[PDB]
């Protein structure tokens, strides 16, 4: 398959898990691979994470790292990008002239509801005659029951309706996100979902690419791997397509 990917970041031992675990892609939230070696036949995804990287210089590296680009991280979200509709989309031409195929920013939540924030910039996107080729959409599932793959589904299909974009789906797990501070699976819920989710996401041909939230502990407590050495849930996802 093309579709496994991963987010990371240059822990120690990072290029033998990437190698490990099978990623075909791999993204770090920024314009380069942050200190990451890949391994051969692993492609990087450059992102441009907020305001701040919508830079000449940045984009220009961006393009010089890869051939697709990701835009901004959670700007639905006052602890991520933290951008209105309006402010991207006047940033989004800067990002459009570099001529990559290029992918809607990410929004935390509410990809599919009317008036929020993906459809108010895909809406002004399309008034504006701009270019959105992909839809890129995070998802944390605090149910964690053998639903929850379902629950994940039905989220991608709503959007695919939407806006009939291809979707990525750049950060995944189960994680709880409700309460004062993140509550996570058992990690035997959490490699059973790894394998059901990667089962249903190989499975839907508007799905071009996923990435586990994330590679290494070192990164979230929904780690798939400490150093080189996978838990269940990085064995799972290396057993996935
Ligand atoms: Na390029």
């Amino acid at each position: 398959g093309t579709k496994k990917g991963v987010s990371a970041a240059a822990f120690s031992g990072v290029t033998a898990a990437l190698g490990d675990v099978g990623a075909r892609w791999f993204y770090t939230w920024a314009a380069d691979p942050q200190g990451i070696t890949a391994p051969a036949g692993t492609e990087f995804v450059p992102m441009i994470w907020g305001r701040d990287s919508v830079t000449a210089d940045q984009l220009q590296r961006a393009k010089a790292a890869g051939s697709t680009l990701l835009a901004f991280n959670e700007p639905d979200l006052a602890g991520q990008a933290n951008m209105s509709v309006e402010t991207a989309l006047d940033l989004w031409p800067q990002l459009q002239a570099t001529g990559m195929r290029l992918g809607a920013p990410a929004v935390a939540y509410g990809g599919d509801t009317p008036g929020g924030w993906l459809d108010r910039f895909m809406s002004g996107a399309a008034a504006r005659g701009y270019r959105v080729d992909f839809i890129p959409l995070h998802w944390y599932g605090g149910d964690f029951s053998a639903a929850a793959t379902g629950q994940l589904q039905s989220y991608l299909q709503a959007v695919y309706n939407r806006y009939h974009r291809p979707i990525w789906l750049t950060e995944y797990a189960l994680t709880d996100f409700s309460g004062s501070t993140p509550r996570y699976p058992s990690a035997a819920e959490q490699a059973d979902f790894v394998s059901r989710s990667t089962a249903m996401l190989n499975g839907l041909s508007f799905v071009e690419r996923y990435a586990w939230f994330s590679l290494s502990t070192s990164t979230t407590p929904t780690g798939l791997y400490t150093g080189t050495t996978p838990n269940s849930s990085g064995v799972a996802y290396r057993a996935a397509g």
